[PDB]
RNA sequence: UUACUGCACAGGUGACGA
DNA sequence: TCGTCACCTGTGCAGTAAC
């Protein structure tokens, strides 16, 4: 029946009583706060200035008095609000604001760990893990037409090494290529400095600098990533490090499980409404209950949408509620339309690694038999292909090149093609040290581009991967065919949907940044794909080849209303149906996108048909939880003491937070990896308040089964493929067009209807 | 770069307004 | 240029693979 969240009830007054300036140029702002700083809270909104007094005293505000009613302006409160809790909350600095973010005062995890690990080092204090947690006042709706504002409570973890980098060479870590950040951070100054790369005197030596090539070793500290930890503590730990770890990771979960997440919010919400929370001298608030999202008695606030059907053929009778135990029954979706039943495959590894690519190569094609169920049949019989041929192409190259790896793998690749006829797909070998050198000699983005530009798609491999011990192997061939049979233009499998209107074409745009260094600036790009709703189910479409930021919104417009066009002559609509576009994206359009969009599309398939558009965003890191109290978990693992998912909502449970807005729980028990696994976060789906179709519930479902429809996993995916594959493009594209030779003109031709950036 | 998942850090960025 | 509310993207490390 119920949900439960990680926020609660702030009772507000009815009313407040405001004064109003009218104040057109927003920059008079900043000094005005300060003028009637402690005296008055200060607020900007729609080019008016909003005063409430906070305490008795000057100085004076001339301006129009008016009451704010809470129910109809709750943005006045909800700001208020935001600094009120930190000075509800005096003891605790605030390390952000904004919401108000601070520190736990007294646990700190490192050293809990150690002791719980029977570990030591006299550096040790200077590592510190502190939970870190967040209010955040948010503006929901109980039920239609009528808004609240409750606090919203979340916990991270601060990581931080304030150990002098003096310290830590001796001894005797290496700090050079380590990243460095300020220790005091000026207001509205950069924390990043850049990498070591040698320390003498009183001065570190900075390459990737982010602006002076160097920085007194006493205004400098190692940056609180995992990567420094690790580094640090396993040069300083040694065999113990691990002990250590797995000891954070008992300590963190004890903060950040269901229960214990559930056990710290009930605990902060406690600590807030011990006394009232001053809004003024005359005005208090007050934290009650947490809030809830439940069928009860007016609210509908919660429904769990079915579970998604995986389907193998079109008459929907073939289907599962897994991907794998799918597709290991009844073989792809395309089985009896899949036109090359015997694929060419070249594959290029160093030659070094014969033994061990041939073993690969053998347990994908033709499996690991039945003590390996998860993987048996072996690419051909899971497919249904009659066989696949390998043309191995050898390259004479080792890992410690690192200057000329790519060159050999792509002269390789010429001398072995020119004298081999066709190959439909290319399987790539890469040594781990290959894997992220710098573009401009990195082997699987040129053999990529390469192979690509000749219309080959790759699969590529790193060495690891290969060298996979046998129950770990099976699931990455999993993974390995579905993708690779995708490459080949097959469609593994779809998702149920049944028909409801005439047409329906979802497209999403996915964002990449790109840079060699974290000092040069990211450049943008984009990808769009498609998706339509098919027969009794949805069909991926085609995908973007052109990958520029500039002018994307002309791009999507350009996408959609040349799909419409083409659907329209496909199938040849009647007059009174109906079309209905979706987009998906992480960030929402501009209302004057939607507009042009909206007027284009519908000006394309014109006055015959109706037509109904959502555009659509897709957050995952918002401040809001779900909780299932009645959800007991699942063993970690057959069959013990611990559990997994505890309190974890149901794949496919949505909330509603208010008209435009969705949590769509989509981690299921099951899907949790393991026992110190977080109690997962949902995602937010927010419908754009210009969008012509409503129904957000709808929208929030879809979203959903296209998290099952990637094909880079057996496992569904973090997000919708329309934005995920639509990623994968843009960084895919956007690396390729720095590399000589790369030409996308087999995008659109040998491959339109491979799926080559899986 | 089989992936999924989690987390950390860093960079900032988007949308709405006047 | 501004205020305001909000959260996105890249990188690296570790555990596990929906029955
Ligand atoms: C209907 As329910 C609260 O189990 O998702
Ligand atoms: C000690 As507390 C900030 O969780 O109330
Ligand atoms: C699949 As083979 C190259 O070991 O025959
Ligand atoms: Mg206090
Ligand atoms: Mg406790
Ligand atoms: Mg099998
Ligand atoms: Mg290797
Ligand atoms: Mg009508
Ligand atoms: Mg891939």
């Amino acid at each position: 029946r119920q949900l439960v969240s990680n926020g609660f009830e702030v009772n507000l007054p009815d009313q407040v009583e405001v004064i109003v300036r009218d104040l057109p140029d927003p920059s008079k702002v900043k000094e005005e706060r300060t003028r009637l700083m402690g005296y008055w809270f200060v607020h900007w909104f729609d080019g008016k200035l909003f005063h409430l007094r906070i305490k008795a005293g000057g100085p004076n505000v001339d301006g129009e008095h008016r009451a704010i009613r809470t129910a109809e302006h709750p943005w006045l409160l909800r700001a208020r609000l935001d600094d009120a809790l930190e000075e509800a909350l005096p003891k605790y600095a605030a390390v952000k604001k904004r919401p108000f973010t601070f520190l736990a005062q007294k646990d700190e995890l490192i050293d809990a760990a150690a002791t719980a690990a029977g570990l030591s080092h006299r550096l040790l204090n200077s590592f510190k893990v502190i939970p870190r947690f967040a209010l955040s006042p948010k503006i929901y709706e109980p039920v239609d037409g009528t808004t609240r504002v409750g606090v919203f409570v979340t916990i991270g973890m601060r990581y931080d090494i304030e150990a002098s980098l003096r310290d830590l060479l001796e001894a005797g870590i290496d700090l050079r290529g380590m990243y460095v950040v300020r220790r005091k951070r000026q207001p509205g100054e950069r924390g990043l400095l850049g990498r070591v790369r040698a320390i003498s005197d009183d001065m570190v030596q900075l390459f990737e600098e982010t602006d002076l090539a160097s920085v007194n070793v006493n205004d400098a500290k190692l940056e609180g990533s995992k990567e420094n930890f690790t580094r640090c503590l396993s040069a300083l730990l040694g065999h113990n490090y691990k002990k250590l770890l797995n000891a954070l990771d008992d300590q963190e979960a004890g903060y950040r499980t269901g229960p214990r997440f559930d056990d710290a919010v009930r605990r902060m919400g406690e600590f807030l409404a011990k006394k009232p929370i001053r809004l003024a001298d005359n005005i208090n608030a007050q934290v009650g209950d947490r809030i809830v999202f439940s069928n009860e008695g007016q609210a509908r606030n919660v429904r769990l949408a079915p579970k998604v059907e995986y389907v193998f053929d079109r008459t929907g009778a073939k289907s599962a509620e897994y991907a794998w135990r799918g597709l290991s029954q009844f073989g792809p979706f395309d089985r009896p339309s899949f036109a090359n039943r015997s694929p060419r495959i070249l594959v290029v590894y160093p030659s070094s690694t014969q033994g061990k690519v041939e073993n690969f190569l053998s347990a994908f094609r033709d499996g690991m038999g039945s003590n390996y169920s998860g993987f048996s049949k072996g690419f051909v019989d899971l497919m249904g292909l009659t066989k696949v041929e390998f043309v191995m192409c050898p390259v004479e190259v080792s890992s410690a090149d690192r200057n000329g790896a790519h060159t050999k793998y792509n002269s390789a690749i010429e001398d072995k093609l020119a004298g081999a006829g066709e190959v439909h797909a290319g399987i790539v070998v890469l040594f781990e040290d290959h894997a992220r050198l710098p573009d401009d000699r990195n082997p699987y983005i040129h053999t990529k581009s390469l192979l690509l530009t000749l219309g080959v798609p790759t699969q590529q491999v790193r060495m690891p991967t290969v060298l996979l011990e046998p129950k770990s192997l099976q699931y990455t061939l999993q993974n390995f065919s579905i993708a690779t049979y995708a490459k080949l233009n097959g469609t593994p499998w779809t998702v149920n949907h049944d028909k409801a209107i005439n047409d329906e074409l979802v497209v999403g745009m996915g964002l990449a940044e790109l840079s060699g260094s974290r000092t040069e600036k990211r450049q943008r790009f984009v990808g769009i794909t498609t998706v339509f709703a098919g027969d009794g189910s949805y069909l991926l479409g085609n995908v973007s080849k052109e990958c520029e930021y500039e002018g994307y919104s002309d791009a999507i417009r350009e996408s959609m209303t040349g799909i419409l066009r083409e659907l329209k002559k496909r199938n040849n609509w009647r007059p009174g149906d109906t079309v209905r576009v979706v987009f998906h994206a992480h960030r929402p359009l501009k209302r004057v996108d939607v507009a042009s969009i909206v007027f284009e599309c519908t000006r394309e398939i014109g006055s015959d048909q109706n037509i109904q558009m959502a555009f659509v965003t897709v957050s995952h890191d918002h401040p809001f939880v779900l909780i299932d109290r009645s959800e007991r978990g699942l063993e970690a693992y057959k069959g013990s003491t611990a559990r997994k998912g505890v309190f974890a909502p149901p794949r496919g449970a949505i909330s509603r937070v208010g008209r435009l807005t969705r949590l769509l729980a989509v981690n299921s028990p099951q899907l949790i990896k393991r026992a110190n696994t977080p109690l997962p976060t949902p995602l937010l789906v927010s419908l754009h308040p210009d969008s012509t179709f409503k129904d957000v519930d709808y929208l929030a479902e879809q979203a959903l089964k296209f998290t099952s429809l990637s094909w880079r996993s057996t496992l569904p995916a973090a997000t919708p493929v329309t934005i995920f594959y639509s990623e994968r493009i843009a960084e895919l594209l956007g690396r390729l067009k720095s590399i000589p030779n790369w030409s996308s003109a087999n995008l659109n031709i040998k491959l339109k209807w491979s799926r080559w950036f899986l």
